[PDB]
């Protein structure tokens, strides 16, 4: 998995 | 932020 | 699992 | 916050 | 189980 | 608070 | 001000 | 999470 | 994420 | 101002 | 990514 | 001014 997040 | 992981 | 959160 | 757990 | 909470 | 627990 | 937070 | 501010 | 700005 | 944030 | 600004 | 950014 992966992500980009505040 | 930015994370990838299992 | 992932969650991300205040 | 944010957590990758199992 | 997961908890996040107040 | 958070917590992951059985 | 005041707050909580994980 | 919680907050209380102006 | 949360902010208060003005 | 104030932010909480990952 | 976020931001406050004038 | 504020930011997060990668």
């Amino acid at each position: 998995a992966f992500s980009s997040f505040n």
